[PDB]
């Protein structure tokens, strides 16, 4: 019963996207790479690469309901540089395709881990592909992305480096918008170590719980895609947090940034910084790096 109206802001033709090169295959649904022609109407014959989300052969009534609403809430949220944006939809002349932005460099964790140096550095503390400015940029872009998402009333259970995608130009796109207007982001491709205490235990997901997770994401960035809480089983991580345990400062991380990580991990949600403040703090660092 696929009879959605033709939304003239978002409807894009079938004839104009060329499919193939599958990027991810979840349960009952899949994301494939595709070349789209004139996704910018200002350049109407010019081509560009995109990511197309669709249902698998094993189709369902509820899953088509989820994919439709997901696509509807995406255009409700609006565009931002640091989120995976909706590009177009194909509703009428065939099955549902939701066209979104493609990130050529994979997720942030994968991006970071692939660009690691082969071992330890010359010094324990204190120019290449993962420069300090590049890492500060990564952190900043995600903060901007979350700041936007929160202004659009988007809540997450958590946020991790695997949820952030990286484009050819190292622009960080958050892939999971989360829950918004009673519709979840379905992934066609629990994380206890990322979740804030209230999210783990009381299942209260707020802006303050997103900040905690961002703290863990920062620690991920500055360990070049490190696994959080190393050598600690997921069982009885919670006990450690209850006692006051937090992760140490990574080998190559300024105390300024570690300050921010610890600030994100305050037990009281009100003691944690807002994403407005995280953006202020990260921009000051970025500026400091560019100076002299």
């Amino acid at each position: 019963s696929l009879d959605l109206p033709l939304d003239p802001l978002w409807e894009f033709p079938r004839d104009r996207l060329v499919l193939g090169k599958p990027l991810g295959e979840g349960c009952f649904g899949q994301v494939v790479r595709a070349e789209a022609f004139g996704m910018d109407p200002a350049r109407p014959d010019q081509a560009s690469t995109v990511a197309v989300k669709m249902l698998k052969d094993n189709a369902s009534d509820k899953d088509l309901a989820d994919l439709v609403s997901e696509m509807e809430v995406m255009k409700l949220i609006g565009r931002h540089k640091n989120i995976i944006n909706l590009l177009g939809v194909c509703t009428q002349e065939g099955p549902l395709y939701v066209i979104v932005e493609c990130a050529a460099k994979g997720n942030l964790r994968e991006f970071l881990r692939a660009r690691r140096p082969p071992g330890p550095d010359l010094s324990p503390d204190g120019e290449g592909p993962l420069s300090f400015p590049v890492l500060v940029s990564c952190a900043y872009q995600v903060a901007r992305g979350m700041q936007y998402l929160e202004s659009r009333k988007c809540i997450h259970r958590d946020l991790a480096a695997r949820n952030v995608l990286v484009t050819e130009d190292n622009v960080m796109k958050i892939a999971d918008f989360g829950l918004a207007r009673g519709v979840h982001h379905i992934d066609y491709y629990l994380p206890v170590k990322w979740m804030a205490p209230e999210a783990l235990f009381d299942r209260v997901y707020t802006h303050q719980s997103d900040v905690w997770s961002f703290g863990i994401l920062l620690w991920e960035i500055f360990t070049l895609g490190g696994s959080p809480y190393p050598g600690i089983p997921v069982e009885e991580l919670f006990s450690l947090l209850r006692e006051g345990h937090r992760m140490d400062r990574p080998p190559h991380c300024p105390p300024e940034l570690y300050g921010l990580m610890r600030e994100c991990w305050h037990a009281a949600p009100s003691q944690r910084p807002t994403f407005k403040q995280l953006v202020e703090a990260l921009d000051k660092v970025l500026l400091a790096v560019s100076e002299e």
